[PDB]
């Protein structure tokens, strides 16, 4: 079959064979699209075929389909399912699998990066003091003195389900949240639930605005063990604005480097439940969502009032224009202090080029147009005008439940 | 089976059971989501009716009284002698109601119910049809005090007799593509313009130029007419602050009035149906005015402004998209003409969208739609997940007459 997506500002119309390929499920369904819904332990049965298919995938990039290092590889897996009910992956496998991970992502906009990714191995480590070292070194690499670098840490893979490792912080570098008696909330709200864990588990809270949160890391389905990253790997940039000099006084900052550890990165059937990664930001993740969501820091209102716009009315449009100024500010800040960032205007337009460049050369690339399109000025970027065709390719990246839900206590 | 949909800034989660309802095709599969793509007989006949005169009878709370049963009845014996069947006034009101009721992608529907009917179906000639679309654009417009209409002329009977207007809104501004290979006036337009031009219309070659309506009769060939200029009600554009803005000679009318659509009630199909409300201010200065395709007038107003434009990364075009939106609320607010900003609506259908599934069991939606061109996650609409899914009676699209039109 052939699908075609079109762009309705250049007229330019690619055509998607890379579906058929698809195998897991969209949610939708021909009654209804689930396009808009954030969130729609194997046998030996499901796990060869997964494995060859992967091969197989692995084998044709690398022009040996049908090779005998190719079959031999594939009788070796075989071997090692039926003998042991699981198998390990070679380096340059794993490679692979993480690099195809990121490149089949459709949420992300920053793919164009894709085959540049510092793949690190940490499937020896087997205590969470060694995954914090594995993570710190991560942290220092990734961050390289503001001149970030795309890198992905890869902890050993499920076996039963009852030995997972796990990084139960969201993200590597993260504020805490504290819900306050009177309803309020110092630092970040996003994190209140993870703080008071962290809390539990014997963390001193500082309880500032801006506390970086301490690692929460879990080894072979053992309890999870609390780590502070050195703060001297952790990179701020204090946030102020190129015209306004009161900006500074608000008193925000935030961390260089974005660094997702919370998902599951399935290779060839095999389920690493941690495998912690990172890239740089665009800038609208933290002066639009971080900021100004209604849920987040929530400043807004401050900076509107400074500026002295209209705010009786909505139609002034101050939010409006109090959320450019911040992302402007934003911007600012990383590119004076040399930390890389990317305004949605690049970021988007790099992705077009990269979509169109995966159509001719892969047949396609899945995107999700909801996650695509920034949250700020979404007509004024080349995406908004653009068909996608969103769909689920392996290796992937997976939402895994919150790990404080789902983890047996020893105690 | 039963589906719930989060909002992710409140944490409300509200149980869609109206989606169970759904019988037309999303163009989805269990394999890929389409959900960003813009486009995706007798015994055929009945069913269709029925299923409409149901919920239309149950609506009026007289669902298997006698009334309902002769209706549905007479409306048999109607299709089976006649091989169609006409709808009461009360039923046209209803299913046109109900077709703006499960428009997926209109923000605007917590006005829904308020839409003022006209039923043209005794219309016969394109003289008659202008007629009628005189009197919807004086009533809608209503000296600025805007009020929701649509004029409904007769039904598709063999698809040979279609009524069609050949313009996509009532009123739109012309598009000339110049000797210098650059656009005049409206890009989006250029071609029905061309159409205009080679049936007669002789073009004043400006840069606002009101478009003559094309009109289609009982399948006969289109004629041209002019609105009076005096029912087309425009808004001279003005920034609140920078004095200049108005020598840019930027104006765009009041009335939005979608003219392309059909409209399916009970199976029929209702080939022409103009219908109108009034503008979120974003369609004008976020699309009509930025789209790159479309005025694009960002670089002018920045250098007016004189924003560094040098890289991407000083945000101008975000900084210029604000004060032309600011712009436009101000010039529409200031002449009084009905206008809604993005967060006022958006504030509204979220409302909507709680009283829909209080009162109905859900609201279809479609999030790329609604989910305003600029400024999206700071308005409620972007935290939450909504179904979208196809509800009859229906606006859909149709080709253009031009691609179909038999001359
Ligand atoms: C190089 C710089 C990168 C940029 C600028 C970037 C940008 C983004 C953005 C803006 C999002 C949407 C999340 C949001 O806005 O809330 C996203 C999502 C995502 N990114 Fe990238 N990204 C980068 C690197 C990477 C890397 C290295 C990986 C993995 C190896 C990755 C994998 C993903 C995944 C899996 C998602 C989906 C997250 C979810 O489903 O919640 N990205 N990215
Ligand atoms: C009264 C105030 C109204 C407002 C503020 C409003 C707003 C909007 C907006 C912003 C869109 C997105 C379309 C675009 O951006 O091009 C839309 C779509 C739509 N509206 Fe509404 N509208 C209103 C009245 C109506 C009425 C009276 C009807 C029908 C009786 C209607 C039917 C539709 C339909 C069918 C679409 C989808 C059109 C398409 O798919 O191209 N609207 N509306
Ligand atoms: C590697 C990377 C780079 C970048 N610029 N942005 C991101 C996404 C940041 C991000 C922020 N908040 C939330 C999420 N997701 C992650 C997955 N999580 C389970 C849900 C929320 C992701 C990732
Ligand atoms: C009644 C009404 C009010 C309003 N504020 N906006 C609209 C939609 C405006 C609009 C602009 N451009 C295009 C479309 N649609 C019309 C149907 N056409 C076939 C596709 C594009 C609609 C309609
Ligand atoms: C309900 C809706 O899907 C949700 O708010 C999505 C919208 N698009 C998004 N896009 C990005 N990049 N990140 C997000 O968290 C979201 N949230
Ligand atoms: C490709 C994409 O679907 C297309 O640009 C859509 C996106 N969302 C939209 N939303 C509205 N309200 N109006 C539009 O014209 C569009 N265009
Ligand atoms: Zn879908």
């Amino acid at each position: 079959r052939f699908l075609k997506v079109k762009n309705w500002e250049t007229d330019v119309v690619l055509t998607d064979t890379l579906h058929l390929k698809s195998t897991l499920e969209t949610g939708c369904t021909e009654h209804i699209c689930m396009g808009s819904i954030m969130l729609p332990v194997r046998t030996k049965d499901q796990l060869f075929p997964l494995a060859k298919e992967f091969l197989d995938q692995y084998y044709s990039s690398i022009k040996r389909f049908g090779s005998k290092a190719h079959m031999d590889r594939l009788e070796e897996v075989n071997k090692e399912i039926e003998s042991t009910s699981t198998y390990q992956l070679k380096d340059t496998e794993l490679i692979y699998g993480a690099k195809h991970a990121w490149r089949n992502a459709s949420r992300c906009v920053g793919r164009i990066q894709w085959s540049k990714l510092q793949v690190f191995d940490a499937r020896d480590c087997t205590t969470a003091h060694g995954m914090f070292n594995y993570i710190c070194n991560h942290v220092k690499y990734a961050t390289n003195k503001g001149n970030l670098r795309s890198a992905i840490t890869i902890f050993p893979q499920r076996t039963d389900g009852k030995h997972d490792f796990r990084v139960w912080n969201s993200q590597l570098i993260r504020y805490a949240g504290y819900k306050q008696p009177d309803g309020s909330t110092l630092g970040d709200p996003a994190n209140v639930q993870f703080t008071e864990i962290c809390i539990q588990q014997g963390w001193k809270a500082p309880r500032g605005r801006f506390d970086v949160l301490p690692l929460l890391l879990q080894a072979n389905g053992n309890d999870p063990e609390l780590f502070q990253i050195p703060p001297e790997l952790v990179l701020e940039v204090p946030i102020r604005h190129p015209k306004f000099d009161w900006f500074k006084d608000l008193g925000l900052k935030w961390y260089g480097l974005p660094a997702v550890s919370n998902m599951l990165l399935e290779i060839g059937g095999l389920e690493f439940s941690a495998c912690p990664f990172s890239g740089w930001y665009m800038g609208t993740e933290i002066g639009v969502r971080n900021y100004c969501d209604n849920s987040r820091y929530n400043i807004l209102e401050e900076v509107a009032k400074k500026m002295d716009l209209d705010m009786r009315k909505t139609s002034s449009l101050w939010k409006d224009q109090a959320l450019v100024e911040i992302n402007i500010a934003v911007l600012y800040s990383f590119q004076s202090d040399k930390v890389t960032i990317v305004d949605h205007h690049s970021a988007t337009e790099s992705f077009i080029k990269h979509m169109e460049n995966e159509y001719r050369c892969r047949g396609g690339c899945p995107a999700d147009w909801v996650w695509i399109v920034p949250p700020m000025s979404g007509s004024i970027t080349p995406v908004f005008h653009q068909e996608m065709l969103n769909y689920r390719l392996t290796p992937s990246f997976e939402y895994q439940p919150d790990p404080w839900n789902t983890h047996v206590w020893k105690g």
